[PDB]
Order: C-alpha cells, then structure tokens, then sequence
C-alpha cells in the first residue's frame, strides 16, 4: 500500500501471537516496543531518542508480522512511549519513502 | 525520488538561509531542528519522546527547501540530537511510504 503522513502512520502488528498498534518510523534505525515477554536470550543495548537514552532489551530472529506482512528479525523491548518499527523490519517488508 | 532504508534517509535542507542534514522521519508529528535563530513570535514548548523530555521554541510559518521543494509549517527549535523533518512538513512534499 502507499501511505500519506496527514496522520501518524500507524499499523497493526502481531508479535507473540497477539496483536498491537506500532508506527512506522523511518527516523528509527530498529524497532522498538513496549514491555512484553519474549523467547529466548536477550542482550543489552542502548538506544537515543529525543529525550537521550533508554536502556533496552534485544531479542533476535523474533517472529513478527506488520500490517500482514511477515518479517523475522530483531526486536528491542524497553520504555518506549510507543511501538516503533524502524528500518530493521521497514526493509523487510519493502518499504521506501518516496516524494 | 525513491529513498531506501538500508541506511537513515538523511538530506539537505535549507532552513532561514543555513544549509543543515535532517532526518526524514515518518514517526515524528513536527519538525525539530537544532539550535538556531528564527525570525518572528515563538511559544515555549515540552516534547517527549524515547528517552524523555526537551524544551523547544514553537516558530509557525516557517519556510524549509528539502530537496528542492520549499514547504512551510512549524519548526520546533531545541536540543535535539539530529534535526528531523516531521510530518507537518513531510506531507507538503508529498511525500509516502509505500510497501
Ligand atoms: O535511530 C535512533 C538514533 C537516531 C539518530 C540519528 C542521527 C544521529 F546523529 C543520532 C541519532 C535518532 C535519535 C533521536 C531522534 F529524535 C531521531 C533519530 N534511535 C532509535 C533507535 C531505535 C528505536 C528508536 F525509536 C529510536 C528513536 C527514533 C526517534 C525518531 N523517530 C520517532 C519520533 C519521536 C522522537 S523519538 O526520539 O522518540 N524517536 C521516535
Ligand atoms: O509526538 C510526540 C510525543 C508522542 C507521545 C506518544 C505517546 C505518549 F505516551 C507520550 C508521547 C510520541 C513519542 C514518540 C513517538 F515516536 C511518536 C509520538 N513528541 C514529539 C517528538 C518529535 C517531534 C514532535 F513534534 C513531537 C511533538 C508532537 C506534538 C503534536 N502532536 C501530538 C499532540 C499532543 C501534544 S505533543 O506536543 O505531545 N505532540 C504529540
Ligand atoms: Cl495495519
Ligand atoms: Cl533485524
Ligand atoms: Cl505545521
Ligand atoms: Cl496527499
């Protein structure tokens, strides 16, 4: 689909078998949702928003499907204000900006 | 033109006669830029986002040339660590994701 900004462009996400709200965010470099269980291992990361940085969790090769689209790749779990999906999974399931 | 998201989309901008690289970020509702000096009336304002709160300047009716299309709307002037070009003024040069 192609998707104007008039508003936040928000999709439906499935992670853990359960569906979300998250916005796609081409200012992100990966994504990040709000706290959840998740399998496996994590490892630490740090990232930075507007407001400095936030300690993270990193999953790896997580299942997750966007607005139907499958991808499987990492998924960072902390104190975001939102779920974002960043360009991690956006160049999974093909997207572009274009103008 | 067609901006993949291997890497972050940066670009050029110009923004009250200084050249500047800003994010094209879909997850941000308004622009934000670093500080600088603006002309006109300014209103005091709190934005959060990953990480927390900043204070930023509120200037309206501000005219910014990204990549050649002079687009006008709110720029919102503070510390922040990249300047990001918001969708306030994204939609102005039409521009979409698509996937
Ligand atoms: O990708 C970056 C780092 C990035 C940067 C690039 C150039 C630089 F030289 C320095 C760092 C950055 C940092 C702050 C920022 F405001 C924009 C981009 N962080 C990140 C990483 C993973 C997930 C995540 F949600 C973010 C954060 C995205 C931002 C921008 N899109 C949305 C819009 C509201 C602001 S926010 O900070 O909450 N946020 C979500
Ligand atoms: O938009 C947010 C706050 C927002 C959020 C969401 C859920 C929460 F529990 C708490 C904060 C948010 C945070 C990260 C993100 F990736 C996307 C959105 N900040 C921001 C970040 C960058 C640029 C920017 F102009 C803004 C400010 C936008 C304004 C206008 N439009 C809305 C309207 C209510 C006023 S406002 O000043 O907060 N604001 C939001
Ligand atoms: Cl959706
Ligand atoms: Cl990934
Ligand atoms: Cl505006
Ligand atoms: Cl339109």
């Amino acid at each position: 689909p192609q998707i104007t900004l008039w508003k936040r462009p928000l999709v439906t996400i499935k992670i853990g078998g359960q569906l979300k709200e998250a916005l796609l965010d081409t200012g992100a470099d990966d994504t990040v949702i709000e706290e959840m269980s998740l399998p496996g291992r994590w490892k630490p990361k740090m990232i930075g928003g507007i407001g400095g940085f936030i300690k993270v969790r990193q999953y790896d090769q997580i299942i997750i499907e966007i607005c139907g689209h499958k991808a499987i790749g990492t998924v960072l779990v902390g104190p975001t204000p939102v779920n974002i999906i960043g360009r991690n999974l956006l160049t999974q399931i093909g997207c572009t900006l274009n103008f």
